[PDB]
């Protein structure tokens, strides 16, 4: 049956070719002591450009050639070689074999290192085949192959023999540039450095390039050829032809787009402290918790774009934060004030004032504007307590600046705190962290120290089905990690085959075995809901908010028995130790890091 | 052996074995964006529908068979079959062989291809035998079995020959029901789908069935023999037997045991606002840190049992979260709301209203209780305050509405973290996580995403002695892992073998070995205090105090203990390298799995 | 390229050992909201005797010696012996062949099965050998070590043949007593008693001796020759010498080195609260965290040596704190009071009285130092009012006891919230963990259920050079997993074979190699930013100033590149699951098992 559990849609997994410029920064040593600096609170809007991800669709073009240098011997083949090479399509076979066509060649001709080299398909000549959606096409924006064989040449002993094998690769993908524009990114895998808007159109082809103009091939008036249809279709696009060393890329040509005005807030923090300490403004925000430790100058409209711009931007940032907290809390100190620290980041600060020594507005008005870049005749200020409890400002400058360094540390442990709980949270399911961090569905993966980010093909609660075949047996009794599922992105979508993944993933395997340790007995998050299959076959669903129907409740003391039958045996049945058995999982590992100690001892004598 | 520091008692890692399946919350979505709602606040008391697990006693009556189908070669054997099977042991043996004698037939006689096979013990018939202890518990009346080898018949060669061996298995239980009391769970790991009411009494045929009638034999005012002591140790028991399909039940049978009060008071959060949203209220608790969208109608007391009761029960809850918090902090704001969350939550919540410009008391609730399912003179109203401060009422509403959603959207962030952070942790270790979360000292495990539960004993430590020397001889260089204990159940209880878990956990299996690693000194947990085993031999105990839990002068940062070379194995061996040094589980791992790269099968010519 | 990006300070890998100074305590059941009460607010100053462990220098000898007893049968070898010992240098060697030569003979003369036996160098007669430094010259005092040498026993087969070969170790390194200095510690991974203060001189005699004195040799004026140079070094020293069973250790010698003043603030706690409760006061911290159980009365000046010194520190704490936060905040009420939290920890109280009734200060004082170890006149209180208001005092004890219970539950929840993670923060982080409780050192691992640290690292956090070949071709073509480092101690020292760790770490080790994930691009932790190879091939570093982080504008929420085919591909390339998923990424460390759950065995005849 198709999915129900409709309360949560599906999310698809496909392993991610990250960037990834989203990373956890190493955390920060915590902030300063004691007293003056200068503690002073106040609003900042923090600032960068805008990075202009410029977006399209492209389409690659290249050919698969594959060699096998079966060993031909007595009669035994040793493969003593199957290799396989991206070769760039040519222009030639985009424009009639594909764009008019949509076929390539069961021969590649293609370049390798100066030297113009053929391939041919099972020691045999020439064929066009179709473009036939390729192997794990699925789950991204397609791709388009012929086949998915490897031929051994006809039987010729005592020498190593060669047998050919040619495939097309022209597929369809999404893509991404960003100002500066020198650059793009490559929906297989793939980078280049070129500037994305280099058309020879409206002068955009005197834009960067980081390549010669022996590979661009701009065909304006071509017409974009559906792969999914192998046919044409609207009206013409300039599709740009940058035939790689490995491939040619086909995209729609646009002008350059800059972007204006780029300036682009961070964030606006109302919690913005300074730190005139270590020749240095250390702002510090507890809404992100960092302090920016940057010049004391200030940072003006000319080293941006359109400084006017932010001036409104910020303003009104400003009177949203004070309007909404502090119609009556606060008393606005100077201007706001512009820092930068290294890498762009903008510090447009509004300085504040608790109403504490309400006393002190024209006067600590002054003294902490300070810092942007007998007989007598009584002629004492018209109030000296201007002068007095200037005094007392100075007074409490000291506790209330102490008590903001100490609580400003406590932040900074609270966050270093989380930062590797985070960094370890990614190392579990970096899916889901992203599925928080920016909220969405999205397909990820843990790349070393850093991540992989994309997003991935929509799949609401309705358009999977899992199997109730729950095994593999030819190794015999092999029982698949997580249900085996067919599934679709629509109702028109391809039916095809994956493992369901931890919380509505789908993985697209299709072998994630492990044994048939009976005993199986295992809920799995589907939907808005969960499967529930028992011992490797399906038992039943059952929604979120429908076992027990409650969160944190009860007592909870729950019993049962020991050592138990389900009985695979030769005493004391191992199943169940095949189902982890105490065993901890962790010990799981570290106990079966203690079976590679014995892949020897067939071999001594004593 | 007891410690210098013992007040944690020790909690013998009995995984659970079967039963149950309890679920878990997902991460509740996290919250929305901008303004109006009208967020109204006050107490919310869910309850829960009085759901209870039914608990009594039974006991499992199976033989089982196992089978040597020997071929025999020149000399040699393949055992073309080694086959275990179970066969509930019927009525009469309880009644006779059980009950008055407590003794099991070497011949069991069961269904098999439906063909009634029958199995011998040796190749030889019938013999009752004794109900052997198939293990030694203390908590879930254990069991009891016969046998421990199965026999190979005498070499007869070319043609498979078949030994037989036979198996009684005989162990009491407690038993779990679960409202509404139509099926239970088990203690030994089945699960039967009968009512527990159910039998021949009192109208219990009304009761749930779904098992025919020739297994169930209601043997009632029939003494059960305490098989702990072999003997009947009752009064005649209202025994009710269940020959299952796989095994035999014979346990108490009681009337029908309903209770009266439909809603259990689960929950209180005084947290509560009424987001007014989405064709909806939604139900906000920052406490619990929910939003029940649920419709702006209520529940009925009519529509569940005792709609007085409940109601009781809630309107002293909110007394008491009143003359806890606000004896003069906010305003009564008209009747608590009785509304269904679906699936079965109530939602009592008598609303409130913080004094901020308190002078709209007769109007603003009943504003509020807007939302429980020619010739001219000068006439102005009383105070047309009225106005203005409803006005006002809006107005600040607004923003006041806004800082409440967006300190929830702070509290959805959280809880979301802290939920995927606890899946890993109970993955890790689901002992702690689990007996932690409920504070019952109990034994979890990983049923793939939920819990299976089995509660721990807390016994003394002198019940559990840690031998001196750990090492496997299998082959030479292989000190056990965790500590090897001989413990007891009972104070004078069998000391039996297992391992000791993290931290008064005792991994009940003994085949834990590790490097004996030259230079191998560890603690382990022992009670309130820590047990020392330098290379794999116990020198002694620290308490917590003096192995210097969290300190201050020293964090100062005073330098510690580090190593040097030592004498196996140029610049120190391998022996520390393999105790899991550095290492780092996840360097561990990440190095280890590499052992397929060290695994070379293939030795050809090429 | 040398480490550039020393944003943060890089850190070599040591092998450590911990107690630990700082440790993890377990989470604990928290008690009563309600009841037995008055809870005393006010500060509480929590002493812990500074011990001021002694630290100096040492240094060890010995002479590890190999015997090889080949086993020769027909023409093969096995070995059936390659015995390998550290016998320690005796003090005459250090005294001469080492102090006054720096040299050491090839042979060493030591007790083996009560046998004085001795170990020459290959089958040949005695000669000295030079004590090259080995890397042990550095990352502690420094060391001295000879090249790998061994020596197989000349060629007579069918008996036991044996050959021998000794190298010469003096290795100076850095020494920890710990006071109450009965004992000390090695820097290699040692321990022993006979506190360290055993000179002759200085009465030092009674200080404790747990050795017989037969091998404590006093040379004063014994300088440390310069084994670097083999020349006199260290103008002479009073070098005490244990010939340790393994090892000397020759060591500068010091008086006694008492501790005065021992008793040390351990913190000063504000939020303190005394539930007289169970029979006890229970001290409870949601300003530190802690729930102690201690005793009633007062520890005195007399009971623990020297309290005077506590109690001018005590009276510092506390009249800081009140500066800090209680100019106008508080009552001050009844003296500072000792309290024993048991294993030794000091608790001075300093009461305090919230402004609630702010008029009954005489009275309570009274009335809560109740707990430290017709014509009438209206007699009453000095205004019945007191005694009115000591009503709704006492009425106002407990609700506001149980605020202060109910408040602190959920402290507790959230200190029991997280210690156990830490743990299991290590699991990966040793790194993190100790770079936050250390605070910039690193090397910590689990030993058993303890913690191991060493904290002395001396890096060239300048010199740190991944290395650009990324393979082994022993498994013909294995790409190294972990960045390959030459570094340096020092800015000239020698730039050694290691691997990047994450994080400024450089393990000694090179052999975790990879299958080499076509298309690889890699970050990993290097200072001041990271380090990136692009397919095992160095592509560039980045600093951290310019690379994003989780923030507001502009989404930062798009899909980035996806993978797809490349040329390792029939199906299911290694190469790329390499990479951590296929998956579900627990279960990728799950199939990491499932290789020895397909196979161990090869063939047998069924």
């Amino acid at each position: 049956i198709k999915a129900e559990n409709t309360d949560a849609n599906f999310y698809v997994c496909p392993p991610p070719t990250g960037a990834t410029v989203v990373q956890f920064e190493q955390p920060r040593r915590c902030p300063t002591r004691p007293e003056g600096q200068n503690y002073t609170e106040g609003i900042a809007v923090v600032f960068k450009e805008n990075i202009a991800p410029y977006k399209f669709k492209a389409t690659m073009y290249y050919k698969d050639v594959t060699v096998s240098q079966v060993w031909f011997g007595h009669r035994y083949s040793q493969f003593m070689g199957i290799f396989e090479d991206r070769a760039p399509v040519p222009f030639e076979e985009v424009i009639d074999k594909i764009n008019a066509k949509g076929v390539c060649r069961s021969t590649a001709k293609y370049v390798r290192n100066n030297l113009e080299t053929t391939a041919f398909h099972r020691d045999d000549h020439e064929t066009d085949m179709e473009l036939k959606p390729a192997n794990a096409a699925t789950r991204t924006s397609r791709g388009w192959h012929t086949t998915d064989l490897k031929y051994n040449p006809s039987r010729v002993e005592a020498f190593h023999r060669y047998g050919t094998t040619v495939n097309c690769i022209v597929e369809e993908v999404d893509a991404r540039s960003v100002y500066p524009y020198d650059e793009f990114v490559l929906a297989t895998g793939d980078f280049v450095y070129m500037s994305p808007f280099y058309g020879y159109r409206e002068g955009s082809h005197t834009e960067h390039t980081s390549y010669a103009a022996d590979r661009f091939k701009q065909v304006d008036g071509f017409y974009a050829r559906d792969l999914t249809t192998k046919a044409r279709a609207t009206a013409p696009t300039t599709r740009n032809l940058l035939t790689t060393p490995k491939f040619t890329v086909a995209w729609d040509w646009v002008p350059k787009r800059p972007s204006v005005c780029t300036m682009t807030k961070w964030q606006e923090v109302d919690e913005m402290l300074r730190s005139e300490y270590g020749g240095s403004f250390r702002f510090s925000s507890d809404a992100i918790s960092t302090t920016f430790t940057t010049n004391l100058t200030e940072y003006p409209l000319s080293r941006v774009d359109l400084g006017d711009c932010i001036g409104k931007d910020a303003r009104d940032a400003m009177d949203r934060i004070f309007a909404r907290r502090y119609n009556a809390t606060h008393i606005k100190v100077g201007q706001p004030q512009y820092y930068l620290a290294n890498g762009g980041f903008l510090i447009a600060y509004q300085p504040l004032l608790s109403n504490t020594l309400a006393e002190l507005y024209v006067r600590e008005h002054l003294r902490e504007q300070s810092r942007k870049p007998s007989v007598e005749r009584i002629k004492t200020t018209s109030s000296i307590e201007f002068a007095r409890l200037q005094f007392t400002y100075n007074h409490i400058q000291r506790p209330v600046n102490d008590m903001l360094g100490r609580v400003a540390i406590a932040w900074c442990e609270l966050q270093n705190h989380e930062l590797t709980l985070w960094n370890e949270a990614r190392k579990l399911n970096p899916n889901a962290i992203a599925s928080v961090t920016v909220g969405r569905r999205v397909s990820a993966r843990m790349l070393g120290d850093v991540m992989a980010v994309s997003t991935c093909v929509p799949v609401a609660a309705d358009n999977v089905i899992v199997q109730n075949s729950m095994r593999i047996s030819s190794r015999p009794g092999a029982c698949y990690s997580r249900p085996l599922v067919s599934f679709r992105y629509e109702d028109q979508g391809p039916l095809v085959e994956g493992q369901l993944g931890e919380n509505n993933e789908l993985r697209l395997t299709r072998d994630a075995i492990e044994p048939c340790t009976v005993g199986h007995r295992r809920y799995f998050t589907f939907g808005g809901g969960y499967v529930y299959f028992e011992e490797y076959a399906y038992s039943h669903q059952l929604s979120r908010a429908d076992i027990t129907t409650v969160s944190t409740f009860i007592d909870l003391n729950i019993t049962m028995l020991e050592d138990h039958e389900f009985v695979p045996l030769e005493v004391y049945t191992r199943h169940e130790i095949k189902d982890s058995g105490l065993l901890d999982y962790t010990e799981v590992q570290r106990r079966n890091q203690l079976h590679d100690l014995r892949f020897a001892d067939i071999d001594t004598v004593i």
